[PDB]
């Protein structure tokens, strides 16, 4: 039952909107126009506190169609938040917290939105992880876990494909606490939607398990609007998508037109929209007392009595359960076990090669039960990504008979860019959560969307990629990576791990779990490898270091994964010509990049030529080496070992190189790459 | 109608494939086996000359679940194409020519598979020339172009957001001469497809607006895959699925499990399936006479006639229409207009300062007349992105009312992914058909699975790529590229084009469209840039330059796009200091890096320092520069010239930090980084 009042606060938000686009002179008021009234209207009866936005049993609200981020301002300004008006006028300026699309770094803000299709992937696995928190700590009498999960989505994330991967899988996964209000506005940047958007929508979601509702009028009909949100509360075997028909840019007299999606609205439009609504033309950024005296009382003070409420619940659940108390209260602190690494997998010179694939699954295998808050899966190639510990509960609804909500591994299906933004989600939820993903490196690429929000709003998901080259042998180029390590060592913010041996495996695994803002990509082998002999997890753990040392070297061997131990072997033979080579090993740019610059030179010096070895993309190597012996062409399909020789990677052929770069630099001065004149 | 002969067909079709892979001791037998019959079927009724793959008007074949290709090789083989038994003998073998995933180099392969989701994005694109084509040039009495697209594919691709995107845009354009065939067969590679993947295929494709047929025994129904296939043809107003329900892996012992996916049937597995089949579990490779005899009576002859007949019409039809047909004629040979380049814009230092993005738009104008083989679109980003010319008509079905399938520009919507693949299937379609499409450089790596086949497989598509930095101002980091050029530049055969100014952006085009066998992105600003005194198409054409010289220069400035310009002035600010630098634009790495290595180095020769200048990731620059002055982090939300300030990217920055890497090196032998030892 909705009053005056409401209609007051729907008025605010769309004025409040368009006054901050309007003065950043940039932005989208359209959408934001459109969908006011469904703000007010979830908001209001959203659990959560604007003065505790961590809370974790908080309801959670995701902006999919971020360029109306004014909208998500103007409420958490509104209701309470960590924001004010003068955050609002500086929308879009540089340096302000209210920049052009939502960031994941401010407060109320769930995750970083703006790419289409991330959001409402994001939200099913929030939705995922409130499942498997409630599966795992809730008990009689103690219902710690049962938020919901609320998305706005508009015509362009419905058309990206990252958002039919993940409506799939969360229609498989019922997960009914998931609550998607659709923007049905029929408008996009390039006009009407029937000219490129004309399925049947809900035909399609229905299609996947979810239950699909309506509301003709999204313009006006709040009651309707809160009767579906209602209604889809009651199902709680189906994910709910709430069809809501709107008039973009609603109010402005371009209303209903492609030009009020991305543009702010002229003077005098926003001089009408303001008398039309009741509001002085003549006066911006206003805020009626009533309406923030509403909140107050509607959503403030109900949250933060609600958020102490459960803290009241919270202390005597660890009286009651001290065990799985302590746990989730350490989770909740966001640390790991104390000297949790002590259960991680050592290994030395004498003990047999294993590929970096299967020394990952023992990894994997040796601290899931040290690790509650570890959530695996593949994008159905568990067989050869060996992502899944062995008495692994897998995660699916509980009418499934193949597992439940307790269950910690996701079998994501053929969904790689679905599996990255899930991920995100995932760890965005919060709890500690530790999400994993495996697939073959090449087909990461295939969720590039997703790991660029990892890297830029911190999200420390880890991908399990095994298969990392040309060492795949047979199934030939389409599925042999050759740019994939350049382009993400190229991208802010993310761990590129390509272990050489049973203790690098380790380290990757150490630094990837305890990361708190970067994410990790940890590319892993099928091909057998030999323990190294001067490999340590300790060494490792700092990105680059010397694996084997010598005097006064005559040249230096810098390399990562399979081709650690082939520069080893290299050594051997020139070693053999009286020829001294130094091996560095490089398992991640990233980390090493991160030491002070006296222990990198200390790796990489002057008075030496620096001869890289990896075999895939040189590209990105003139930060370490002078010279590189790598592959910039695509692979082809054979034995592993023939298509190793084919490109010359084996002993002699390392060596041969690292003789022509010795006499190519014999008499001149060699300046270590890592020195910079700015 | 359907007797022996046919059945005979099929068993020796599922034997081969069986032999093919166990010789190769690699690769999938299961889909092979289970969809044997659909493509004995398909085949045969298909309209295509074996002995001339490249016949234009042939019915064409995708098989989209690539790892299925032992099937398309024996259907290759047996049906008359150039591949021979030993050719299978060799499957899978470093350097033959049946590798481990079909590639479009082999004839009677349309495009490359093997990523899932690809294949049937590829047979949208490939149906959308084909409408085109024929809306094109068809005249009473003369239908030169009338074939169909079929496509055979999986879960795996049903699960992939491309085919989604695809499928969505495929329904919307109502392509009724695009059929495709699923092969449901309940299995996936993590078992069976319940546990991720339960959605109602039938009902989520007739909401995209596609005819939805089933065949429950696509094991044996021979009658029924026809029945299938001949109503899919009646519906002309709509493409078609056929739900054909199989056992994977179809007279193995173990059909309808997850483990004949991909791996070799045991022998003893193989001798009964033979035995089974009625034929001699101890021989190999084995194709009955019957079995030639009956293909070269009713596919290799027939398709050999009538690829005569349509010979025959053309020859009429040149004559009849001399200009549409020496146009069809030309394109058919593959070549540009003969002087078409004449169109091109050029510009002089004494032309007003103009936007990259809107240079591209005046080029497009310029020539989309004289290349009436040029097919654009955008994806949702038409008013952005300025790649519609003025008089264009949309490319829509007769009844949308926005246009007609004569149409030459393409609304993708926000479907960048789903755009990549289709473009390779127009590309690969052939008639010289020269698709580009538009979106922001951001996005473009949304689409990297397919990008990266356009690179694999020589489809010379091209991106063009707007918005291509920070100088996107307030939208943002997520809408900020820093990666994006560096991933691409480590991509073996793509060009990545960022053109300075007018000139730059006609050379761009003119190597784009000239392109036989490689991609192209042009990467373009939004801001405006001035018309720079040195730039020429020529010079600019040849990737890298000296755009201005100076003698015995103290430091070479090396740039590209937008840092042009910003190096000049740079120029100014050091000539003021009576320091001396020579500016050299690099509009493309991949087209410098194929002229001659004596050009290269009269480009950035030894004995000077070379610093690079560009608004995005240094990681990519070590093989031209010493120091590079880029960014590495993420972006910021503000306006443009105020970003740039906060990095550093002033005449005057750019001119600091020249004189630091002066005084570095002073005293220094300097190399060109364009020398390598080996
Ligand atoms: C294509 C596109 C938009 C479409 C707007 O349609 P919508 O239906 O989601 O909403 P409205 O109803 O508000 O128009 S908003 C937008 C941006 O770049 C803006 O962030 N873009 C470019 C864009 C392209 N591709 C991706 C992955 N993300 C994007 N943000
Ligand atoms: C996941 C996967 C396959 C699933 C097979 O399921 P399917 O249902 O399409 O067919 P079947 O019925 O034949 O099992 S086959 C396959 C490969 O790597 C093989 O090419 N992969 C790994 C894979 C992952 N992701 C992408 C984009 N492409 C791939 N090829
Ligand atoms: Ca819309
Ligand atoms: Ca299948």
């Amino acid at each position: 039952q909705f009053t005056d009042i409401d209609k007051l606060a729907v008025s605010t938000i769309r004025i409040l909107a368009v006054d901050t686009v309007s003065k950043a002179n940039s932005g989208h008021p359209g959408a934001p126009l459109g969908m006011a009234p469904a703000a007010h209207v979830l908001w209001s009866q959203m659990r959560m506190n604007p003065t505790n936005p961590d809370w974790i049993n908080r309801d959670r609200f995701v902006l999919s169609n971020g360029h109306a981020v004014a909208l998500l301002y103007s409420m958490l300004h509104l209701t309470g938040y960590d924001l004010s008006i003068e955050d609002l006028k500086q929308f879009r300026q540089l340096g302000s917290r209210t920049p052009g699309h939502p960031e994941f770094e401010l407060p109320g803000v769930e995750v970083t939105t703006g790419p289409l299709g991330q959001g409402i992937s994001n939200a099913v696995g929030m939705a995922m992880a409130q499942a498997n928190l409630a599966a795992t700590y809730n008990k009689p009498g103690f219902t710690l876990s049962d938020n919901y999960t609320y998305v706005f989505l508009g015509d362009g994330c419905l058309q990206e494909g990252i958002s039919s991967e993940a409506s799939s899988l969360a229609g498989h996964l019922k997960l009914g606490n998931l609550i998607a209000i659709y923007d049905d506005n029929k408008i996009t940047i390039d006009g009407a939607t029937s000219i490129s958007f004309d399925e049947d929508v809900a035909k399609r979601y229905e299609a996947y398990g979810w239950e699909v509702l309506y509301v003709e009028n999204g313009n006006e009909d709040l009651a309707g609007i809160a009767k579906a949100i209602a209604q889809a509360k009651l199902s709680k075997d189906k994910p709910t998508l709430i069809k809501m028909t709107t008039t973009i840019g609603y109010g402005s007299l371009h209303a209903g037109s492609h030009s009020v999606h991305g543009a702010p609205l002229k003077a005098d439009d926003v001089k009408q929209l303001k008398s039309k609504f009741g509001f002085n033309p003549d006066k911006s950024f206003v805020v009626p007392q009533e309406v923030y005296d509403h909140y107050q009382k509607t959503i403030l003070k109900p949250g933060v009595e609600a958020n102490n409420k459960w803290n009241k619940l919270f202390s005597e659940y660890q009286k009651k359960f001290p065990e799985l108390g302590a746990e989730l209260a350490r989770r909740l602190s966001g640390q790991l076990p104390a000297n949790w690494e002590s259960k991680l997998p050592t290994y030395t010179a004498k003990d047999s090669a294993v590929a970096t694939r299967k020394l990952s699954e023992t990894v994997l295998e040796d601290v899931y039960n040290q690790l509650p808050e570890l959530i695996g899966g593949s994008a159905d190639l568990t067989p050869s990504n060996l992502t899944r510990w062995k008495e692994a509960l897998d995660f699916q609804p509980p009418s499934s008979g193949s597992g439940n909500y307790s269950g910690r591994y996701i079998r994501y299906g053929i969904r790689e860019h679905a599996m990255g933004a899930i991920m995100n989600g995932i760890s965005a939820f919060g709890a500690n959560y530790k999400p994993y993903g495996g697939t073959f490196l090449n087909f990461v690429s295939y969720a590039a969307g997703a790991v660029r929000l990892s890297a830029l709003s911190g999200h420390p998901v880890i991908w399990v990629a095994t298969h990392d080259s040309i060492g795949v042998g047979e199934d030939g180029p389409t599925h042999q990576p050759i740019e994939t390590l350049a382009h993400f060592r190229s991208l802010p913010n993310i761990q590129v791990w390509r272990p050489a041996d049973g203790n690098e495996v380790s380290a990757a695994y150490k630094n990837s779990l305890e990361s708190k803002h970067t994410p990790s990509i940890i590319a892993l082998s099928r091909q057998n490898l030999p323990q190294l002999e001067g490999s340590s997890i300790e060494s490792a753990s700092k990105g680059g270091y010397v694996l084997q040392d010598v005097a006064n070297p005559d040249i230096i061997l810098v390399a990562t994964g399979s081709e650690v131990s082939l520069s080893v072997e290299a050594a051997k033979t020139l070693a053999a010509k009286n020829i001294k080579a130094r091996v560095v090993s490089l398992p991640d740019f990233f980390t090493f990049d991160k030491q002070p610059l006296e222990y990198r030179l200390s790796v990489l010096p002057d008075n030496v030529p620096i001869m890289s070895v990896e075999v895939l993309a040189t590209t990105c190597w003139g930060k370490y080496a002078h010279q590189s012996f790598g592959i910039d062409r695509f692979g082809a399909s054979g034995k592993a070992p023939e298509v190793f020789k084919f490109f010359g990677f084996t002993p002699e052929g390392v060596a041969e190189r690292a003789q022509k770069t010795i006499a190519f630099y014999k008499g001149d001065k060699l300046i270590s790459p890592l020195k910079k004149a700015f």
